[PDB]
């Protein structure tokens, strides 16, 4: 694996973000886990594929361009900012807006965001 | 497992963080993978634990209260930020200071430090 990937168990639901790559395969519950590639999943992209707005001063995602559900059962898990080497997270909690802030100095981001049901997405300026 | 935490694989060198937690047990190269829990190795405090610093719109981290080495065989790897439901990561890189600011809103915070050599460290302001 390499760092950035995120990997889940089908079977547990553990969710894994990896920092330092290597080449071992990651398993939990006897079975390899899956590697969630981005924008995979047949799922609507006007829910899904992140949103990026520059303000002054960072950038602002919101999951997507119609307001996904945040429903106990359904809904945003977190969303992420790749910047050069920096990693941010912001983890989101059903009934909050499907939506982050980032403060940070890089002109090219990349917006990823994990959907319990429909998987991983990213955007990117 | 549960979210946040840190795990290595002490065969093949993976090392992963926990988005989502389960009941099901990360294994990698045949055995259990390694909990990384913060502050449990045997190195020097003054030059693992990291020191937070509040700075005009967020928190300036050191590793630590003497800067560690940033060595191809041994340095920080990374310096994550932890507030709230935000987990922000800074990675670092052989002759890079060992050092991170991170712009945010949050009165309590978490910093976390890793190195190759000397594990997981942490402190909180
Ligand atoms: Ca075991
Ligand atoms: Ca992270
Ligand atoms: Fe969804
Ligand atoms: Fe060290
Ligand atoms: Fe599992
Ligand atoms: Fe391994």
């Amino acid at each position: 694996p390499e760092r950035l990937q995120v990997y889940k168990c089908e079977v547990c639901g553990n969710i894994v973000e990896v920092l330092n790559g290597g080449i071992g395969e990651l398993v939990c519950c006897n079975q390899d886990m899956k590697l969630m590639s981005e924008n995979t999943v047949d799922a609507a992209k006007e829910k899904h594929v992140p949103v990026i707005e520059k303000i002054d001063g960072g950038y602002k995602v919101k999951v997507g361009a119609v307001a996904h559900p945040m429903e106990e059962k359904h809904y945003i898990q977190w969303i992420e900012l790749l910047a050069d080497d920096k990693c941010y997270t912001q983890f989101l909690k059903p009934g909050q807006a499907p939506e982050a802030v980032f403060l940070i100095e890089a002109a090219k981001v990349v917006a990823r965001e994990y959907c319990n049901i429909h998987g991983h997405w990213k955007a990117e300026n």
